[PDB]
């Protein structure tokens, strides 16, 4: 089969994980998507000439059993760590996601991309400079997106695939 990349989208409720995923997969903006639904989605794409499958888990937070969270973190090859630019707590929550994914994978080298969503809003509490400083501390890429206009969307997912390839070649 063609290569499949298992991507996981994490971050606080309300940041735009579902909207980002649906924009990536279906090329439309979805206004209201029940915040409690967690599902996986697939798309066949071409990234830098490679025809591959993206298999994306749109997470929704606590699970019935914490074992289920540990399971999808071990399964997942790369993580989009999403905050919203107008929600400071969602940015502070990134430190928790960064640590928990490393912890469950028992790894210091986990492909990740920091995503600041909702860039289309003028309302902003997290300045690009402060998100860049966080991503520099982690040594990972940072991309500002808008699931509403689709700006940055393919970059965020495709950049995570590229990070996974750099991990796999070691
Ligand atoms: N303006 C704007 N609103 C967005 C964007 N992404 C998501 N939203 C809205 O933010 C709310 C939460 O989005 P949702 O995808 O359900 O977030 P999730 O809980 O992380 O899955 C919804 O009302 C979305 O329409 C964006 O890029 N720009
Ligand atoms: C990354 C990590 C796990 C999965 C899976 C397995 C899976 N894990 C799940 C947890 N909750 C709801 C649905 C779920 N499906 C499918 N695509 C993935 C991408
Ligand atoms: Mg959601």
């Amino acid at each position: 089969g063609m290569t499949e990349y298992k991507l996981v989208v994490v971050g606080a409720g309300g940041v735009g994980k579902s909207a980002l995923t649906i924009q990536l997969i279906q090329n439309h903006f979805v206004d209201e998507y029940d915040p409690t639904i967690e599902d996986s989605y697939r798309k066949q794409v071409v990234i830098d000439g490679e025809t591959c499958l993206l298999d994306i888990l749109d997470t929704a937070g606590q699970e019935e059993y914490s074992a289920m969270r540990d399971q999808y973190m071990r399964t997942g090859e790369g993580f989009l760590c999403v905050f919203a630019i107008n929600n400071t707590k969602s940015f502070e929550d990134i430190h928790h996601y960064r640590e928990q994914i490393k912890r469950v994978k028992d790894s210091e080298d986990v492909p990740m991309v920091l995503v600041g969503n909702k860039s289309d809003l003028p309302s902003r509490t997290v300045d690009t400079k402060q998100a860049q400083d966080l991503a520099r501390s982690y040594g990972i890429p940072f991309i500002e997106t808008s699931a509403k206009t689709r700006q940055g969307v393919d970059d965020a997912f495709y950049t995570l695939v590229r990070e996974i390839r750099k991990h796999k070649e070691k």
